[PDB]
């Protein structure tokens, strides 16, 4: 029933490197509780209180429909999404229960911090750089605001949210999100509190 190294990849990883981190729900702010549960319920397509990989993969598959990405780009995105949500606690067999979702998110965040400290690759960056190429339907090597709006549409976010996020991440002022700026955006969208 409770998350640990036997049923959650992020606990598995922390314990493998001696990280003693423990979850305390009192640490999670109300905004983040609100956003996490809303994300769960949006992802939980059948409203059974469980998140499964099949439900998670509906969204990148909708992204694929809205662009014309290469088969290998699409396969990189599929792989990245699978790895990301596995490390977020979505067992490919057991899924993940609503009541463990907040905790699954917070142990994943500690595991990304441990990775950072250890110079190991960020899984958020992996997810962002795989989506990058799929979003870049132009072929121009970058993501422009229309390319980001398409992502909003695939995710049932109103296409006007794109202008906000884009402005905040294009600190370059290039009119494009280069790969570090989409990382920045994905770190917020998929983990960190909004500033
Ligand atoms: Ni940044």
């Amino acid at each position: 029933m409770p998350l640990d190294e036997t049923n959650n990849e992020s606990y598995r990883y922390l314990r493998s490197v001696g990280n003693t981190w423990k979850f305390n729900v009192e640490d999670v702010h109300p905004k983040m509780l609100e956003r996490l549960y809303k994300r769960f319920d949006t992802f939980d397509l059948d409203t059974d209180g469980k998140m499964t990989m099949d439900e998670i993969m509906y969204w990148p598959d909708r992204m694929r429909q809205l662009v014309n990405a290469t088969d290998e780009q699409v396969e990189k995105m599929r792989a990245a999404v699978h790895t990301f949500f596995f490390h977020k606690g979505v067992d490919p067999v057991n899924g993940l229960k609503r009541e463990d979702w907040v905790e699954a998110n917070r142990v994943f965040a500690e595991a990304e911090r441990e990775r950072e400290r250890r110079g190991e690759p960020s899984l958020i960056a992996l997810l962002s750089n795989a989506y990058y190429d799929v979003l870049d339907d132009d072929g121009d090597g970058t993501v422009d605001v229309e390319e980001l709006k398409t992502m909003m549409k695939a995710f049932d976010v109103p296409q006007e949210a794109a202008y906000t996020f884009f402005q905040k991440a294009d600190t370059d002022k290039t009119g494009k999100l280069e790969r570090p700026e989409l990382v920045h955006l994905f770190r917020k969208f998929w983990m960190e509190p909004y500033d």
